[PDB]
């Protein structure tokens, strides 16, 4: 009973997470194997990060210049390259803590665990989505660049993202594993906006097969519709187009409720052009884009 | 920037985690040093919650009876006791991974992590209050009895909540980890109802200042009140009286702001009465009360 925004448990990423100081620049680092990933801005004072030229940068800094801290025992960096956006420091230690894990790019409107960290110290544990701009919506101060996000699925640990920057939306933008930006962010103080902010209309209709599953259904009413006719209104309110791919994808979630996706797009619909009425949905006054199908059916099973 | 709902770093919580099975009955355990508690009920039959005699129930069971399983690895069960409703194994083999630990009381209106777990497998983390009608609003299924409630400071895991049961509004109840309820529910499976839900109205005001602080502000007017002016408005609306142990309270908050606590309450006052007029704070369409003044400072400041 109940439904939550729920982050996996940390425990397999806290045992990776280290301390980088380049200068008076403190971040957090990814230790794992014998690689250690950081924002490459690490190498930036404040001045260079105007408009910095990291290749030059990065030509002056030698493996002496990484201090890698993990706990209060400092690593020996012995080799230092860059990979797009990020920094990839070899130590001589292999982290003893390394869970079984990956790299993966993740799609925008998937969602992912995120450990905010500072100093190499674990802060928290929250859960956000990829946006269609390839943004998230999450919680950065200074000092917790190299945050990373995460997946679990058994035992192994998915990094999807680390943290490089904020926008002036007070949205938040960084990488993949590999150094690649999520979207056309460049990790420079350049006035960088993010775009159109449109909706994940699966994760809507996903929250509300949620909501149906833990009791609340006063949203429900006697219509339907269709995927071309929904998708008329989709369009004005910044939602995603509905695809057949998304009606399969709540195939589990339908088949729970008996309720067909296109009669929940019937209900979806009203409450675009009528609004709420001043009543809530699973405690929540606007309708929830940022739980995915599988976090739905996750939850709603308890894997 | 941004602020969200942060759980604790679950780390030391998630090794503390373990099975216990009674008969056809499987919960969670929490293993710290020699012994394992878990909530009583493990040991009632489908037919017993409707009425059980725990004291009765509890003499024809012996220590093999408790299948206690840590992953993979069975534990030797060497003692059991009932300690108000919550049960202690002694096993033969101290948690290795045994955090410093305390076992506090919460008070209500207060915050702590839940570490949702199933069959001794941590599930996912959330944060939860402790309402002042002694219930929370978390994700549990069934089999998630015996996850529990934490908070961290610096190095030091105090539990506070440990799951028992869920009432018909959908709301959550449990037990502190000396086996007391949080308000007057008792383990049995009979018709209780959770009584008035009340707004935690320090904790709204700390939010409305966390808006602030992240350059929400579209909600402050040019108004003044008093707390006994506030107040007759907070009774109508179902809010706690605010004290002056409330405001000294959200110090931290006025300051950092520089708006007087009693001007917060009057912008509270005009949100109460007129609404959000479709707007949004923090990315929330009503009134948040689950953040206390400490997660919003921490959360501000990066503790
Ligand atoms: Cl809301």
């Amino acid at each position: 009973s109940g439904f939550r925004k729920m982050a996996f448990p940390s425990g397999k990423v806290e045992g990776c997470m280290v301390q980088v100081t380049c200068g008076t620049t403190t971040l957090n680092g990814l230790w794992l194997d014998d690689v250690v990933y950081c924002p490459r801005h690490v190498i930036c004072t404040s001045e260079d990060m105007l408009n910095p030229n990291y290749e030059d940068l990065l030509i002056r800094k030698s493996n002496h210049n990484f201090l890698v801290q993990a706990g209060n025992v400092q690593l020996r960096v012995i080799g230092h390259s860059m990979q797009n956006c990020v920094l990839k420091l070899k130590v001589d230690t292999a982290n003893p803590k390394t869970p079984k894990y990956k790299f993966v790019r993740i799609q925008p409107g998937q969602t992912f665990s995120v450990l905010a960290c500072y100093n190499g110290s674990p802060s928290g544990v929250y859960q956000c989505a990829m946006r269609p701009n390839f943004t998230i919506k999450g919680s950065f101060l200074n000092g917790s660049c190299g945050s990373v996000g995460f997946n679990i699925d058994y035992d192994c640990v998915s990094f999807c993202y680390m943290h490089h920057m904020e926008l002036p939306t007070g949205v938040h933008a960084g990488t993949d594993l590999e150094g690649n930006f999520y979207g056309p962010f460049v990790d420079r103080q350049t006035a960088q906006a993010a775009g159109t902010d449109t909706t994940i209309t699966v994760n809507v209709l996903a929250w509300l097969y949620a909501a149906v599953i833990n009791g609340d259904r006063w949203f429900l009413n006697r219509f339907t519709t269709t995927l071309n006719d929904f998708n008329l209104v989709a369009m004005k309110y910044n939602y995603e187009p509905l695809t057949q791919d998304h009606v399969d994808i709540l195939g589990p979630l339908s088949a729970q409720t008996g309720i067909a996706v296109l009669d929940m797009c019937a209900s979806l619909k009203e409450l675009l052009q009528n609004g709420m009425n001043g009543r809530t949905i699973l405690g929540s006054a606007l309708l929830e884009d940022e739980f995915t199908p599988f976090d739905v059916v996750r939850q709603c099973s308890g894997v």
